């Protein structure tokens, strides 16, 4: 019946730059939606931090984007999703999405032999978040969780296509290549930049699940569910990035990863 | 974080028996969810009826299932979705899904040449609901909407595999086979029973979109979004059907279509 046209932007918050791959996926899947992104690089990383800190910082980014006018919020980083999602979703009047369940859901659907693997930071791996989510859905799954300590470093240093990269990924993932895993979740939003190498090392038979891409898939449905879609007549007119840290290092990374035109990046304070 | 186990059933309401294909899809995609279904055959069809009537009758089925304990509602018929969805979704505290947007979303994603077709009852076709939804998303689409007057009759008479069926479908769809359509929406929940014939007549290049199946896809996501999933430990323990009409004709049809064991069907009054 009554379809509303809402041109307000969709908000994305992240501890650092990993969330840029979620934005890249949103630009592609939701060509008509406006985007606002905040990366708290001045306080990154969030992993080693206490829950209280992470929640406070996540609320500061949330409050900031809500005041900027967002109609929906995407928490684009595993750490924040894990610790702040439920509290923020319950408190806000707008839809709030995380980056753990969508990927889990996708893996459960893609797996044929029930041999599922997930890679991410040691923090993500040790939290057992993916293993728990996977098994809460299909307990017969054999889940292999592997931390990849230097992957984030490679990507953030913009060397995700270098020889150092291929060596780091090959060695790190070696033990995973011998468990008959047919589905591997990229449990860190920095990882899509290493996808080609990861795919080559895992082999063509292994299906790679991009958590961010799957999260953007859910967003698409929620836009229809909540009647919050923008119209194609309007199209995307706004894409603004905010960082609490060096706006220069950010715009540098962002333009490389998104591989598109000039990006609007602004330094802010929270 | 905190995942709740909710074994309450998912409710499905429909004017007649077409909604059984949505239930069939739910049984397959959501093996751990309990199901409650109501078919108002005693007042079917809803199409030729005024909006006031359709809304009143849809509210009676809704009220009935809510009192039976549902945690989520699926309006499995185009007519009811078209006229009552928004009012009921806004009034209830539980999630409510319809069978028009999910299929539209799926078609927009599947189409390659932007030549989209949709078949359904003359009521559905004349409402222009699918055309509007499709073009509100991608205005460059060339949408061909075709009413298939006797399809419902064939399916409800349990002759969806007969010679009469193949003749009716072949003749009815003929004009559609010459428009370079690569995606066809089955805009009537009775139609999945005719899928094999429809596919053969359209050709292997045409992608068929099952609206109900896509709707069940959205349900899967909403269960995670709203933290309403049942656990695999519980599994599906309940599947009850209610009809305001002949429980005999119903159980007869239901068992044939679902092609499974004995079904629990009960005659009720609204």
């Amino acid at each position: 019946m009554i379809r509303l046209t809402d041109n307000r932007p969709i908000g994305f918050i992240d501890s650092g730059v990993g969330g840029l791959t979620v934005v890249k996926e949103a630009l592609k899947q939701l060509p008509n939606e406006n985007i606002l992104f905040v990366g708290d690089t001045a306080r990154c990383p969030y992993g080693p931090r206490p829950a209280e800190q992470v929640i406070q910082y996540t609320w500061e980014m949330t409050d900031y984007l809500v005041e900027q006018g967002i109609k929906m919020l995407v928490i684009a980083c595993n750490t924040a999703t894990a610790v702040a999602l439920e509290e923020i979703k319950a408190a806000l009047s707008i839809p709030v999405i995380g980056v753990i369940l969508p990927g889990t859901r996708a893996a459960v659907k893609k797996t044929q032999n029930k041999q599922v693997g997930i890679i991410g930071t040691i923090g993500t791996v040790k939290s057992q978040a993916y293993e728990k989510a996977l098994k809460e859905k299909v307990p017969e799954l054999t889940v292999t969780s592997l931390a990849c300590p230097k992957f984030v470093s490679v990507v953030e240093s913009n060397e995700y296509h270098s020889s150092v990269a291929k060596k780091i990924v090959a060695e790190t993932l070696a033990p995973l290549t011998t468990k008959k895993i047919d589905t591997l979740i990229l449990g860190c939003t920095h990882y899509p930049l290493l996808r080609p190498i990861i795919q080559n090392v895992m082999g063509e038979n292994v299906q790679l699940i991009d958590s961010g891409a799957e999260t953007v898939g859910e967003v698409s449905m929620l836009l229809d569910y909540f009647n919050l879609s923008n119209s194609p007549q309007n199209g995307r007119t706004l894409c603004q990035f905010y960082t609490t840290g060096s706006a220069k290092l950010f715009e540098e990374i962002a333009e490389d990863w998104l591989g598109i035109g000039h990006l609007n990046v602004e330094h802010i304070e929270l």
